[PDB]
């Protein structure tokens, strides 16, 4: 139930502060400093990962037309075909939350700026669906941070 609530947590504060620049206005909510160490090694290695990956991405917004949250509720399941099943590891999960970064920058630009927040829920809804038992093997996102050091 908590494990959702952090990583959520951590996905809507990243997507937010990529969209718009700022770096929020209050701390986080409970089992906050580990969301904090999550964030400030997403805020390094997404920005690197975008930049490698402009091409693809900006591409495949190109194609995605998204428009507003019905289109939220309609990307999920590429969502989950480009993330599915096989490999699993750090830097897949990073570069889909990347995606999701790029995607809420793009929606704040079209004044959608609404639309970010379901954005981030379906992330985590497909984050936490597909990979919950590993989650919990790697104690959630300490082996993320400890991953990234
Ligand atoms: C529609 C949508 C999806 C989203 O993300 C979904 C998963 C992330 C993603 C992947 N990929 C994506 C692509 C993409 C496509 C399609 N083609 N190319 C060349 C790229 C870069 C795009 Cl454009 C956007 C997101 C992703 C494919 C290549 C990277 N990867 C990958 C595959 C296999 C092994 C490895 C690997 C290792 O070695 O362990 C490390 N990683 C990075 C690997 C992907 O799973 C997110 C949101 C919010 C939305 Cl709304």
């Amino acid at each position: 139930d908590e494990l959702y609530r952090q990583s959520l947590e951590i996905i809507s504060r990243y997507l937010r502060e990529q969209a718009t620049g700022a770096k929020d206005t209050k701390p986080m909510g409970r089992s906050g400093a580990t969301s904090r160490k999550a964030l400030e090694t997403l805020r390094r290695v997404g920005d690197g990962v975008q930049r490698n990956h402009e091409t693809a991405f900006q591409g495949m917004l190109r194609k995605l037309d998204i428009k507003n949250e019905d289109d939220v509720k309609s990307l999920s399941r590429v969502m989950i075909h480009v993330f599915s099943d096989g490999v699993t590891n750090w830097g897949r999960i990073v570069t889909l939350i990347s995606f999701g970064a790029f995607v809420a920058k793009h929606l704040k630009t079209i004044n959608q700026e609404s639309c970010i927040e379901p954005l981030a829920e379906s992330i985590t809804d497909v984050l936490v669906r597909t990979k919950r038992d590993w989650l919990v093997k790697q104690r959630g996102w300490d082996g993320f941070v400890e991953f990234f050091h």
